């Protein structure tokens, strides 16, 4: 199904860690509304999320930066505070390999949906109780999407691809954005600086 | 041995420009666009290769020598952890679905078509033949597999796994540990027993 | 667990500037430096002081919550921990490294002239030097039979440094600590409405 | 004395000849190591370990200190501009040589003697993973960095925390040491054009 996915979409310094568990419940809430998720073992449902929490964000936030230029709306960071924090390669590739992209193909709600349900529904994951069961509802997911794709964009008929192959960029921008603490210094960056001149 | 590894990459370097070059269009990209495809491309575009290469073959990898080499070794090469991941991500899910030769060259060139890379004075011309790629073997996919519906995506949905893996492998210079472990041990005796 | 984690690094943080404004000098430096210092130096300021307190435990390290290196193989940051023991915690034990000198090491740590961004680096190296002709001077008089003893302690720092850039790569501390903490977050969030 | 250290001190087919240069630049270093007092009477399995774990540092001490003759460069016989290094995708790494050592060398005109005995210490590392003796080892940098003091407070006694200045360039050292690796620092400055030369055997 294409209408719950969319429907899914549509709905003291260091205690960063509140903005960070209020945006962690966000994503969670979001993946209990993807049909069939929550019919998954617990077990299973926590390792897509450990898995997929990152570049389902990033997925979020690039697409939410469409309407913005050369910066992410979170709110809105430019890319030179970006470079000033010192993680200015991964904001310029987030910008050009994702946010552009996304823009340029005008990618709607529904689409990013269907890939972050993809992402979410990653079989890859280790410790999966039964990575067949969630292969099985990624196949649900992009089978529904090219169903929409056709569609809704009869005139685009390599759209399908276009929208999955921006997954491998995602994946790159993914391991970057933990290595370099990608989230915790953008919200945190500042908040620190702004704490540790309470040495005034 | 560590002579062998040299020639080794020099003639795999060679039959991936060969290859590239017989790729329609790649030729009449610029020069300089060419040079950061392959070198932007080179590590996915070989795991690609011995990933598959590797459906013959039991908790292993065959490289282009000839050299089969087990987890076990890959293991006491401290590289296990990424050696699992080429055989669970890409070698078995290549099994389990039967991916073939044309499948496998589509990805490829797919790979080696990557508009993303860095310094690319034409990033339009190389999306436009990764679309023609793509459309082909969608085409290819659609009629030797019609029962198969999902085949195109699942095919696609590798990439992925080929990226993370692609840059785990270089982090951990995955390559070189495998094979080039004790032949610089022996290299380094040989010089340190030399006069 | 989550929530005590972030008290506990919060709380550290604070001890960390507290101590900091208690070196002679530091706050005379600018502000904006005074920030870089601390920003640039946390990590193995830290590192240094748990090391130490580890002094006093086998097979382990010293945070309150004693954690063991079977807990950190079965991690997998196994490599990381052995390291912190074997090139910091054995080191300090053997040579029997006392406070004054982890401080002196920690102020010497803190005023690092290599800081990016640094307004007057030749003034940070200036205090540098002042900390370290202060540590030769006591460990000269205190184990004077130890003519070497200096050096030795200074030839920690590149240690310090490795397993610093070490521990922030594999992210040591969320793993060790935060692991089962974040399973029982997400099962929190999955079973809340 | 420490006249050992600065007399060991003052002694087609792309990836083959990045393999000859590479051969020939840690054999260089094999010579050097043999020339300090006492190495070559260790194990031959702790100088292969002592080796495989100082190269990479040993190496860019040398060429930090090469480079003390040379403006926003280093020298390795061929000299490569910072603009090359930024072009090849090390910049960051690159910048860091210059600042955190050839520069800090430069300002305090460090000695190919006082760079001999750092080389030697770095060499003589009792952390090295699978060391038979370590205790020998460490045993063997005491006797380096004791010899390197009695030289600084002879040769600079006007500079009496020139000691440890020295040995406080170590840790940046180390840090350099660990990014070369992981950007492949060394492969990517000598094997860069030559590789880019091959490619463009496209006609
Ligand atoms: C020991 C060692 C050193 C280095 C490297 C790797 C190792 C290295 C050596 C062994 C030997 C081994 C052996 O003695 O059989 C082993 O099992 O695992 C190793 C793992 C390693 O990472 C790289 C490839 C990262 C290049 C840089 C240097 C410092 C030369």
């Amino acid at each position: 199904p294409v209408e719950r996915i969319l429907e899914a979409e549509l709905a003291p310094v260091t205690n960063i860690c509140q903005a960070a568990d209020k945006q962690l419940f966000t994503l969670v809430e979001w993946a209990k509304r993807i049909p069939h998720f929550s019919e998954l073992p617990l077990d299973d449902q926590v390792i897509l999320l450990r898995a997929g929490w990152n570049e389902l964000l990033i997925a979020s936030f690039s697409h939410r930066s469409i309407a913005v230029k050369d910066g992410i709306l979170l709110l809105h960071v430019h890319r030179n505070s970006a470079h000033s924090a010192g993680v200015g390669a991964i904001f310029d590739r987030v910008l050009t390999e994702l946010v552009s992209k996304m823009r340029d193909m005008q990618m709607d709600k529904t689409e990013l949906g269907c890939l972050r349900a993809i992402v979410l529904f990653n079989p890859d994951s280790k410790g999966l109780s039964n990575p067949a069961e969630v292969e099985a509802l990624r196949e649900k997911v992009y089978a529904s999407l090219e169903a929409y794709c056709k569609h809704k964009y009869p005139e685009q008929p390599g759209r399908f691809a276009k929208l999955l192959l921006r997954l491998p960029a995602l994946r790159s921008i993914g391991l970057k954005c933990l290595e370099h603490l990608f989230f915790f210094k953008l919200i945190g960056d500042t908040p620190i600086d702004t704490f540790l001149m309470e040495m005034l």
